[PDB]
């Protein structure tokens, strides 16, 4: 199914490349977006994975956040997949620019085990503020089932896999 990936861990994986291009290609049972609260897909890989659905994300998105209400940082939501996946997992990691809590970013990565196979970024990094390595740390400390993380900066890519311990 997927390919080219480095194996981190019994089940973690990275690879050098961008998680909408991956998703295409390997169109996997689940992808995750890098969401907030609101589910605003405005920007990072949100913005992107948003913009390859035609605006569908955001439209079926905009009609769960009215109906339930916003998620809280930390917390997921399953939706469609669209044309990348079979489902989207919607996980809010905290964004520390917005002043919120780095704890919360292992109860993020706990939404993953729910779902057996999963294409993933690393949660908070980007736009997001927190430092990737520490990212990475979590998620393989945290995560137990099969994620394959993929990873769009290739400088950030070489540093999180030359200063993996
Ligand atoms: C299409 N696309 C956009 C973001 C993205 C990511 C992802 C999330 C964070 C990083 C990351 O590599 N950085 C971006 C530039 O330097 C700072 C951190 O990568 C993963 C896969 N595809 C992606």
């Amino acid at each position: 199914s997927f390919s080219g990936y480095l194996k981190l861990t019994d089940n973690v994986y990275i690879k050098n490349a961008d998680i909408v291009e991956e998703a295409k290609k390997v169109k996997p049972t689940v992808v995750v977006n890098a969401a907030n609260v609101y589910l605003k897909h405005g920007g990072g890989v949100a913005g992107a994975l948003n913009k390859a659905t035609n605006n569908a994300m955001q439209v079926e998105s905009d009609d769960y956040i009215a109906t339930n209400g916003p998620l809280k940082v930390g917390g997921s939501c399953v939706l469609s997949g669209h044309n990348l996946a079979k489902h989207c997992l919607h996980v809010v990691g905290p964004n520390v620019n917005k002043g919120e809590d780095i704890q919360l970013l292992k109860s993020a990565y706990e939404n993953f085990n729910q779902h057996e196979v999963l294409l993933a970024p690393l949660l908070s990094a980007g736009i997001f503020g927190a430092d990737p390595i520490h990212s990475l740390r979590v998620c393989v400390d945290t995560v137990r089932t099969n994620v394959y993380l993929a990873v769009f900066d290739k400088n950030l890519y070489d540093k999180l896999v030359s200063s993996f311990l």
